[PDB]
């Protein structure tokens, strides 16, 4: 375990948790700089395995990126210090090209 912290103070934007393509790389973006020390959970649940890259933009924000290979309704799950961030989950549409 890393932290009990404000996972209430985090926000997330992007096209990614509206909407995403198969085989294409989603892209969203957490900001954390008022929730402080703690750790961050992003799972992307469905009909396909998702692969999940993160990169800390060391702004206050970390920048994400995942890939799913089916189409099909998922659900984007960001959670800081195991707890849901507000509107988590995201409910995502993942259709082909």
């Amino acid at each position: 375990a890393m932290g009990s912290g404000g996972a209430h103070k985090v926000r997330a934007g992007g096209p990614g948790l509206e909407r995403a393509e198969a085989g294409v790389p989603a892209e969203f973006s957490i900001w954390t700089r008022e929730a402080g020390a703690g750790g961050l959970a992003i799972a992307v649940e469905g009909p396909s395995k998702a692969e999940i890259s993160f990169e800390d933009r060391k702004d206050g924000s970390c920048g994400v990126a995942y890939v799913v290979q089916e189409p099909g309704d998922y659900e984007v799950s960001v959670k800081f210090n195991e707890e849901h961030i507000p509107d988590s989950p995201f409910v995502v549409p993942v259709a082909s090209p």
